[PDB]
Order: C-alpha cells, then sequence, then structure tokens
C-alpha cells in the first residue's frame, strides 16, 4: 500500500509520489505505470503487460514522463532501466 526508494515515496491509495517529502505531481496513469514497475523492482516487464494491465505509443511516452519528473526532483538513486526488445524494470543504478 506504500513504497519507499530513498527519498522517493509512492502512495498507492491516493495514488501521489513524494520526493524529499513533498509532493511531485503526476497524473494517475503515469503513477499507476510507476508503481507497477517499482512493485515489481529488479522484474523486467513487457511493454505488452504494462500496457494491458495498466492502460498509441502509449508506454514509452509515459516512461519518459516519468523518468523526466524523477530528474526535475533529483532523484537518481533509482530508475526505470530500458531493456531493449523486452521491456522495462525499476532498479537502483
Amino acid at each position: 500500500e506504500q513504497l519507499s526508494f530513498d527519498e522517493l515515496t509512492l502512495i498507492n491509495l491516493s495514488k501521489v509520489v513524494t520526493v524529499n517529502g513533498h509532493e511531485v505531481p503526476m497524473r494517475i496513469k503515469e503513477f499507476e505505470l510507476l508503481w507497477y514497475l517499482a512493485s515489481r523492482e529488479n522484474e523486467v516487464i513487457s511493454k505488452s503487460e504494462l500496457l494491458e494491465k495498466v492502460w498509441a505509443n502509449t508506454v514509452n511516452v509515459h516512461i519518459h514522463r516519468i523518468r523526466e519528473k524523477l530528474e526535475k526532483e533529483s532523484f537518481t538513486t533509482y530508475t526505470i532501466t530500458t531493456v531493449w526488445g523486452l521491456g522495462y524494470k525499476f532498479e537502483r543504478s
């Protein structure tokens, strides 16, 4: 129901993201993508599954938007890694 990775915290029920304790605004589908991956840390998840389970070019665009916001907030200790040809995984850098 809630997940933290260093200064990053995700709160599922309200779909809120915080970095260093302050809310970082995110669309709900973006939160749900970040949560789907972060919930399965170190697991590589395919674009198909992300697309079916969370919801064109929809996945890549939202992965990028997530990455952009985390960069803006200087959160770098974890990341979403591109696994070419297979999908994405949330993991420690």
